[PDB]
């Protein structure tokens, strides 16, 4: 149970040791304006996304991040966000924990 992959089409995308405590934990469960609730597990690196549209930083979950939205680059679902402009870290990933797929290398 090391690696990540996207749930719809098997995608790598991060692994179990790339999670990051951001403000004391991995886990922050949000909801989003349109009443959407996601539990949202935070990575300090991902990859096989695709970042799509300019950063936002409206809505924005975390203080001082603006978002991009992050597909899988194989199938096109939509996996979660990444996060830039802030610091400590300046960047990191906002991936949807029910939309990935856990396993071994
Ligand atoms: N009409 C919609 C429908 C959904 C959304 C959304 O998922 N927004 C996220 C973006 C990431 C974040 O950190 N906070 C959010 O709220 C938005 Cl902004 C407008
Ligand atoms: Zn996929």
């Amino acid at each position: 149970a090391s690696i990540f992959r996207c749930r719809q089409c098997g995608q790598t995308i991060s692994r179990r040791d790339w999670l990051l405590p951001m403000g004391g934990d991995h886990e922050h469960v949000v909801f989003n304006p349109a009443g959407m609730i996601f539990r949202v597990w935070c990575f300090s690196l991902a990859q096989g996304l695709r970042l799509i549209g300019a950063p936002s930083g409206e809505f924005s979950w975390f203080k001082g991040y603006d978002w991009t939205i992050a597909l899988c680059g194989q199938c096109g679902s939509h996996l979660g966000w990444h996060y830039e402009g802030g610091s400590q870290p300046q960047t990191f990933f906002g991936l949807i924990k029910d939309r990935l797929a856990e396993g071994p290398a």
